[PDB]
C-alpha cells in the first residue's frame, strides 16, 4: 500500500499556516500541525484545522516528554487524530498518552528525533504502540547529516518490528529513491511543499513519484 | 541560596493568573510549564513577563528539534531561560543556546525520561550551563520516589559544572534530601498552586532553603 504523504505546517501562526493549506489540503492525506505552530498559537490550530478539515487526519506533532495523560488530552479535545510523545519520555508517558487516545479513537506515534535504543523500540510495541517517525533532526540536516545507509537499515527493522514508519526531516523530491522496496507508511514534506513556487504542483509530483516507485 | 520556581502547569492564561496574583511576588522564577506552552502558545510567555519583567520568566518548551527556530521565537516573546529536551541532537542545544546568547538569555537541558553521561558531557563542551534533574511527572505517578541514585546523580551533574535545578512533585519535606549540595533552583508545581495556602506555601519553601543553605 502507497506511502501517504503529510503536510508539516511548522509555521509560527495560524494565518501563515492557512496559506498553504488552502493550497494542499486536498492534495495531501494527512495535515500536521507541526511543533512550531502548536508553540506558537497552542492547541487552538488543532481545533481550528480539524474543522476546516474534518474529513483529514490531523496530526498534533506535540512531541510529549512527560505529562501524558494531560497533554494527550488536551490535543484530542481538540480534535486531533494523532499525537507524537518523544521517544526520550519514560514509557508510563507513553502509555498514558496512547489511553487517551484510545478514548477518543486516535492514536499515538513515538517521535524518533533523538538518541534511543531497540530495548526502547520493544517496549514500545509491548505498550501496544504502532506507529514512529524516523526523523532526520532539522538541525543535524543543516550541520551536513544526509540520509544513508545507517537510516535504510533501521527503518526496515522498526518495518520489522511491526512498526508503520513515518520518514520526515528535510525530504526533497530526489530522496524517494532512497526508500524504494520498503513499506513506507507515511512521508512527510515541511519546507519542500509550503516554500516551493507552486505548493500544489510540489505535492502532486511527490505524489507521482510515490505512485511510481511504490505502485 | 537555591531560588524558588513556581511552574504554571495551567491549560489557559486564566488559571494560571489564579496562582500568579497570590504568589508572583514570593518566588524568583516564573515558569510558563510546557503544558501551558501547549494551551496558549508563546502568549503565555510575552503575557507573563509583562506582568512580571523583574522575575526571571522560563518557558518550558522542551524543545526537541529545530532549536534555533522555536527558541527564537520564545526569546522574542521576552522568555529570559528556554528548556531543549534531553534526546534532542546535539546541534538542537547548540542552535537554541546560540539563540539565548543573542538576547543574553539561557538554555536548560531538561533530563526527563532517558539520557547518558556521554551526552552529559556533550552539553559541557557545548557551553551548556544549566540542567533540570527532573523526576518525571509519570514516573511518580507510576510509584517511582526520589532516592540515593537520584542525589549521586545530582552531585555528578553539579561537579561537572552544571547548574542544576531539582523538580517532580517536590514537597517542602523533600529539601533536606539535597542538603550540601549547591542547587541552583528548586521548582514546585502542584505543592505550590494546589496547597491550600500558596503564600504560606511558598514562604515556607524559602524558609526551609534559608535553614538549609
Ligand atoms: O517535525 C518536523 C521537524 C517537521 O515537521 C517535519 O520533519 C518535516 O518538515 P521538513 O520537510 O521541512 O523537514
Ligand atoms: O515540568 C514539570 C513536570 C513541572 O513543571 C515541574 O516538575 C514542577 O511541577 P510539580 O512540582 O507539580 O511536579
Ligand atoms: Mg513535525
Ligand atoms: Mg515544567
Amino acid at each position: 500500500s502507497l506511502p501517504m504523504l503529510q503536510v508539516a505546517l511548522d509555521n509560527q501562526t495560524m494565518d501563515s499556516a492557512y496559506e498553504t493549506t488552502r493550497l494542499i489540503a486536498e492534495e495531501v492525506d494527512i495535515i500536521e500541525v507541526g511543533t512550531i505552530l502548536c508553540v506558537g498559537e497552542g492547541v487552538r490550530a488543532v481545533r481550528d484545522l480539524k474543522a476546516l478539515y474534518p474529513h483529514k487526519i490531523v496530526l498534533a506533532d506535540a512531541k510529549i516528554a512527560d505529562a501524558g495523560k494531560i497533554l494527550s488530552r488536551m490535543c484530542f479535545e481538540a480534535n486531533a487524530d494523532w499525537v507524537t510523545v518523544i521517544c526520550c519520555a519514560d514509557i508510563n508517558t507513553a502509555k498514558g498518552a496512547l489511553d487517551v487516545a484510545k478514548e477518543f479513537n486516535g492514536d499515538v506515534q513515538i517521535e524518533l528525533t533523538g538518541y534511543w535504543t531497540w530495548e526502547q523500540a520493544q517496549q514500545w510495541r509491548d505498550a501496544g504502540i504502532g506507529q514512529v517517525v524516523y526523523h532526520r533532526s532539522r538541525d543535524a540536516q543543516a550541520a551536513g547529516v544526509a540520509w544513508g545507509e545507517a537510516d535504510i537499515t533501521a527503518i526496515k527493522r522498526l518495518s520489522d518490528m511491526g512498526f508503520k514508519v513515518t520518514v520526515t526531516g528535510g525530504l526533497a523530491l530526489e530522496d524517494l529513491p532512497l526508500f524504494k522496496g520498503i513499506p513506507i507508511h507515511v512521508f512527510i514534506a515541511g519546507r519542500s511543499i509550503r516554500d516551493a513556487a507552486s505548493p500544489v504542483e510540489a505535492a502532486r509530483q511527490f505524489k507521482r513519484s510515490i505512485a511510481e516507485l511504490w505502485g
